[PDB]
């Protein structure tokens, strides 16, 4: 999707959804996995 688009290797944090959305979901987020520019900012 978004950023992890295709053959994934960010030059960064990897997005992670599978935790780092996981975790947005917690905070009534609907998941991170790297936003617009290259974080997973839990949105």
């Amino acid at each position: 999707a978004t950023c992890d688009l295709a053959s994934f290797s960010s030059q960064w944090v990897t997005p992670n959804d599978s935790l780092c959305a996981a975790h947005c979901i917690a905070r009534r987020y609907r998941g991170g996995y790297c936003n617009g520019k290259r974080v997973c900012v839990c949105r």
